[PDB]
């Protein structure tokens, strides 16, 4: 089950540069694992906005992500 939540983050990230933004972040969260509403999913994206830079790092979201 980890490995499907690696590669779905790839379909976004087709550059391979390990960053993707709070709004892809979201489109990956709402096509797998339909456990959350998108209320749920939208009032926690609000920790995992973007930085600064306008990135996330999806790399560290995958251990969240197959967290139980």
């Amino acid at each position: 089950s980890e490995e499907e939540i690696r590669e779905a983050f790839r379909v976004f990230d087709k550059d391979g540069n390990g960053y993707i933004s709070a709004a892809e972040l979201r489109h990956v969260m709402t096509n797998l694992r339909e456990k959350l509403t998108d209320e749920e999913v939208d009032e926690m994206i609000r920790e995992a906005d973007i930085d600064g830079d306008g990135q996330v790092n999806y790399e560290e979201f995958v251990q969240m992500m197959t967290a139980k």
